């Protein structure tokens, strides 16, 4: 029966599209059974420190990648899977992402991760960089 607060959720999908906003990720958790925004920030790092090993969670990200004329933002769709969450848990939650891709409307890549190493900035990077265009 979960659900989700669109109307929050997409303030904070839309605070880390806008440009001058400095917000890069902002995060979507579990409330119950209705899904609604996490914390938020500027720093990249510090939105590691959010997937700890009991939680499980959404993240919208954007990446700025190359230099001067060749600058791109690379919006991600996170899913963060804590390693000792359940088992129903970890399946139920890939479920529940179509209904978070809702509000999360594009982005070049999803992710659904269960090990830090893999957030690590240079090489989520580099993945992006593998990708390509948006998805709507």
């Amino acid at each position: 029966a979960t659900k989700i607060d669109k109307e929050a959720c997409r303030a904070a999908y839309n605070l880390v599209r806008d440009d001058g906003s400095a917000v890069i990720w902002v995060t979507f958790k579990y409330d119950g059974s209705t899904i609604v925004p996490g914390e938020q920030g500027a720093e990249y790092q510090h939105f590691i420190q959010q997937c700890t090993d009991d939680v499980r969670l959404f993240a919208f990200v954007r990446f700025t990648t190359g230099d001067a004329m060749s600058k791109r933002s690379k919006f991600a769709l996170i899913t963060w899977i804590g390693e000792n969450v359940s088992g129903l848990q970890r399946a139920k939650t890939g479920t529940d992402k179509t209904l978070v891709k809702e509000v999360v409307q594009n982005f070049a890549k999803e992710f659904v991760i269960s090990d830090r190493k893999e957030l690590e900035e240079d090489f989520i990077k580099s993945e992006l960089k593998k990708a390509g265009g948006a998805n709507y």
